[PDB]
Order: C-alpha cells, then structure tokens, then sequence
RNA sequence: AGCUCUCUUUGCCUUUUGGCUUAGAUCAAGUGUAGUA
C-alpha cells in the first residue's frame, strides 16, 4: 500500500480537502485513489465527530468488490467500520465510518437528509464514466455547497476535462453578482491535485487497412499472436454475447486442429450474467502448458479487474 | 442297417408387394435476443 503514488501526495490532498471546499483529483483507475483516499481521510480523523465519508459509485459489482478489498486492507469486517449500499442491499451500521454508496441511493437519501449533514466529504470516483446520477449529484452538491460550505467535495477525473469540471466551479450563481462589489481576490474554491499512476510500457499496433470482419481478424490475430509471441494471457474486448459465443466456438474448433506439442489454448468467456463456475474459471490462473484466451465484454474495463493479462485486442465497438 | 431325442445340410416360401393415366398432379418460409448489475 505504501508503494502507491496516492501515499506520496497524501498530505497535499489532505491540505486541499481541509482548506478548499472542492478539490478535483486527476488519476486513472488502479493508482489507489478509491482504496486509500477514504483510508487517508479516516486516519486524518474526519470521523472523530461521528461524521461520515462517502464514495459514490456508478457500478454495483465494482462497489461490492472495492468494499471487500478496502475491508480486507483495513483489517475490519464489512459493514461495521467500512460498509456499502447498493440497490436494496445496505450493509451499513452506526459504527460504520467509511461508506461506499450508490449515487442513486444518495438521491434517495437526499429525499431523507436535505443538507447532507451526516457526511463530511462526498467524492465521485471515476467521474468521467458519467452516470446520470453522478451529474445530478454534482448539481445538488453545488447547490448545497452554496448553501453549506462546511462539507467537502472531491472529484476523480481521468483526464483533462477536469478543467471543464473546474469551469463548473467558477460559474457559481447569478445572485452573487449583486453582492460582487468589493475588490477582493476570487478565492480558489476549486483546486486540482496530481496523483499519477504506474503502468508498464505498452506497444500499440494498428492496421494498414480497415478491417473487414472484426470477429475473424480478432480470432486470427489471437492465433497468430499465440504462435509467434511467447507466453502471455490473451484478452480480447468483443461487443455482445453472441459475438463472444461465436468467438469461443471458432477458437475451440481451430484449437482442435492445432498441431500437438505446442501450448494449448483455453477459451473463456466473460459476461455480465455469468454463474460462479466459469467466472471462477476465468479468475483462476492458466494451467501448465496452457494459455488462456479470454473474450470479454465491458466488464474488464473498470468493473472487475483480472490479473496476469498481457494481450488485449480492441474490436473498436462498444454497445 | 432298429426305434426315440438332439444337431447339421438339402427340399420347401408356407403373413412372401392385388389395376389404371399427364412418374395421375403439385409442394419456399414464423420470430432466437441478451453495454452495464
């Protein structure tokens, strides 16, 4: 946990969240923002007054997995110190301080608490995913922050459009223009803090011509990169369930015709409505003299992180 | 060198195709999905 770049800038983000009303953090998923920032604010002592910290997530399985991960890292049980709430599932308690909430459920709790007086800082992680409820939380937190400046707001930005986020925090309102008569300096209500990540160098390869049928060149790319390059788990991002079904059937039929004595290929699908067995098959690592070829839809992006993956083929289409 | 029973081979066909014409004429077919939880 100490090797994450979020630990090196912990004092800077603590200062910016204690001083500025809103601070926008820029960093990609995997640098430890969502895993350590609630831990950093808890260790700073933002829950000593019985006040809570909340993390507003767009995805549900991602919320559950990050809840159990941070509960394991913190050494605490789920729901008694670090808890979560997804739709019709509220693992929370009075002693719980760190909250991983569905943003839609914080709409439904904004039907309960008007000023959000039960929470100290509200943060929107991976805000460029841009759910509807995240944006309407942004609007209502802007209104409440005009109404109550005591609470704090953190926004996690993937890239430069945080500046546009920054734009959303200079145009506050129009009633303040009547009171804008003094020559005081415009205080930095919104600030930006840099926490980078760490990724290995990745080679990008394109095509000289536009592809004809991305399924057939996807599987032919899979078999060519299996034959040529050394061991590494091949992953492809396809679009929809019938496409992954056709891909796994095609790679199974071609692996039936592969010459013996080489590395075998294990076809694996990744969907949203998977059962426990094949999902665990994807999660468990490749056997001896076997290379996993995993065809995935939009789960391996941010929702569920799979490890030991070297190759990735982009179909260029998302539903 | 018989008579019974058993088995094999030979014989047997024993439920063993009951008219006609322009082969009498004509003959494609419901739907199969599933970014995200």
């Amino acid at each position: 946990a100490a090797l994450l770049p979020i630990a090196k800038h912990r004092e800077s983000l603590l200062y910016l969240v204690e001083t500025n009303p809103v601070t926008i953090v820029v960093g990609q998923t995997g640098s430890g923002k969502s895993t350590q920032i609630p831990q950093f604010l808890e260790k700073a002592g933002w829950c000593a007054d019985g006040k809570l910290i909340a993390v507003t997530q767009p995805r549900r399985v991602a919320a559950v997995t990050l809840a159990i991960r941070v509960a394991e890292e913190f050494g605490c049980e789920v729901g008694k110190e670090v808890g979560y709430s997804i739709r019709f599932e509220d693992a929370t308690s009075e002693s719980t301080r760190i909250k991983y909430m569905t943003d839609g459920l914080l709409i439904r709790e904004a039907l309960v608490d008007p000023l959000l007086s039960r929470y100290s800082v509200i943060m929107i992680d991976e805000a460029h995913e841009r759910s509807i409820s995240s944006d309407i939380l942004l609007g209502l937190l802007k209104k409440i922050r005009r109404k109550r400046p005591d609470l704090r707001i953190i926004i996690s930005s993937a890239t430069l459009q945080a500046e546009d986020y920054r734009a959303y925090f200079e145009k506050a309102s129009e009633t303040q223009e009547e009171d804008s008569s003094n020559d005081k300096q415009k205080e930095s209500i919104a600030s930006i803090i840099s926490i980078e990540g760490r990724t290995y160098p990745i080679d990008i390869l394109y095509l000289d011509t536009p592809t004809e049928d991305y399924l057939e060149k996807a599987i032919s790319t899979v078999f060519d990169i299996h034959t040529n390059e050394p061991k590494g788990d091949i992953l492809v991002f396809l679009t929809g369930r019938d496409e992954i079904e056709q891909a796994v059937q095609a790679v199974s039929e071609r692996s039936a015709s592969l010459p013996p004595g080489s590395e075998a290929l294990l076809p694996l699908p990744l969907y949203s409505g998977l059962s426990a067995e094949q999902q665990m098959y994807v999660f468990e690592e490749a056997p001896e003299n076997t290379r996993k070829v995993i065809f995935s839809t939009n789960l391996a992006e941010a929702s569920v992180t799979i490890e030991g993956i070297v190759y990735v083929i982009d179909s260029g289409f998302v539903k």
